[PDB]
């Protein structure tokens, strides 16, 4: 309930990514990690790169162990190649603990590290299920809780500002905050709803209705899950399957359509721009999205608003303008609840009970008419039917 010591651990934005502090190796070698719910593979940086401002030197850790064995992994966007060995990692910010756990040495990489951002490597926080090369490298947070005494959970506040923030600006910003092994009080407001984790590979979860400003977008529900649905802190985006995302699109199309804007901005691509502090923000609708509760035919709706799905980018212009990409883009591999979802609410990965939590977020984004929310129940059937096979 209480865990001031890591309330406000992680630096860093959408668009480039959350992260925080760990040491690896003895002596204990610093690096900023990307904390990923859509993997779970533990790796970092360890030849120089352009990108990297620091890298992880296995020669002057006296605790690297060598598994001699090769790995490669590929994200929807990104992949690199490594060298598996072990070695001491810790926590600045975190549990005052030391696991000794998998690391991946990244040699070569594509599209994966990100030109200031900060950091240096990736924790992949999902199940062994989805580690490469197999479920046999147990993940990160299977080694913690197998070797410590921490609750096997964590949770995730993760903070947009709203605006954009430059270099400076976003390394001496508090970013969000993950809590190891609990729920911090602080972070969020009303209460916390819980959803099934369907299967333990991703933090896959089921959505069983989808609104645009209280309207049913009406489709059959698998098709909200066509794949899957995962959590993804890793990723910037609200993604959706090609035939929701269009039902969606032309939802909010309608519902904006006092002001037209080119097709790039739909496409995720184009800024579009307001003079400063005029953002029509109440033309845009609010998306509810209804996910499976723990009680049999009970379900609850997160809402976002568009302060959540408008991301905030600098228009390159000196101009004083407040201007916006949409956050919302299809996908081909299911839907993917990344940050434009996880800003607007505090998300308690309860590993040990299975499920995972929403409140909402004491830092999300909003305006004096319209806040995000989480709100329940509603009487749901037939829940277990949307779930894709
Ligand atoms: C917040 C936040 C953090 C970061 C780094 N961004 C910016 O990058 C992305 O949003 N990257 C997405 C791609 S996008 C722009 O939606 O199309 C992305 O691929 N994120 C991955 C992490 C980054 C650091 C590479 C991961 O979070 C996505 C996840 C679904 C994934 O690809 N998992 C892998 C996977 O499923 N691989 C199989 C196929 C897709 C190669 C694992 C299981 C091996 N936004």
């Amino acid at each position: 309930g209480s865990f001031v010591e890591m309330v406000d651990n992680l630096r860093g934005k959408s668009g480039q990514g959350y992260y925080v502090e760990m040491t690896v190796g003895s002596p204990p070698q610093t690096l900023n990690i990307l904390v990923d719910t859509g993997s779970s593979n533990f790796a970092v940086g360890a030849a120089p790169h352009p990108f990297l401002h620091r890298y992880y030197q296995r020669q002057l850790s006296s605790t690297y162990r060598d598994l001699r064995k090769g790995v490669y992994v590929p994200y929807t966007q990104g992949k690199w190649e490594g060298e598996l060995g072990t070695d001491l990692v810790s926590i600045p910010h975190g549990p005052n603990v030391t696991v000794r756990a998998n690391i991946a040495a990244i040699t070569e990489s594509d599209k994966f590290f990100i030109n200031g951002s900060n950091w240096e490597g990736i924790l992949g926080l999902a199940y062994a299920e989805i580690a490469r090369p197999d479920d046999s490298l147990e993940p990160f947070f299977d080694s913690l809780v197998k070797q410590t005494h921490v609750p096997n959970l964590f949770s995730l506040q993760l903070c947009g500002a709203g605006f954009p923030l430059n270099q400076s600006e976003v390394l001496a910003s508090v970013g969000g905050s993950m809590i190891i092994g609990g729920i911090d009080h602080s972070l969020y407001t009303g209460s916390l709803w819980y959803t099934p984790i369907r299967r333990e590979w991703y933090y896959e979860v089921i959505i069983v209705r989808v609104e645009i400003n209280g309207q049913d977008l009406k489709m059959d529900c698998k098709e909200y899950n066509y794949d899957k649905s995962i959590v993804d802190s890793g990723t910037t985006n609200l993604r959706l399957p090609k035939k929701v995302f269009e039902a969606a699109v032309k939802s909010i199309k309608a519902a904006s359509s006092t002001e037209k804007f080119p097709d790039g901005f739909w496409l995720g691509e184009q800024l579009v721009c307001w003079q400063a502090g005029t953002t029509p923000w109440n033309i845009f609708p609010v998306i509810s999205l209804y996910l499976m509760g723990e009680v049999t035919n009970q379900s609850f709706r997160i809402t976002i608003l568009p302060q959540q799905y408008l991301r905030p980018v600098e228009d390159v212009a000196t101009s004083q303008d407040d201007c916006y990409k949409f956050a919302i883009s299809q996908s081909s591999t299911g839907t993917v609840m990344g940050a434009v979802i996880m800003e607007g609410f505090y998300v308690v990965f309860d590993r040990a009970r299975k499920r995972i939590g929403f409140a909402v977020s004491a830092c999300h984004v909003h305006d004096e008419f319209r806040t995000a929310a989480v709100e329940g129940p509603f009487v749901t059937l037939d829940m277990e039917d949307c779930g894709y096979n």
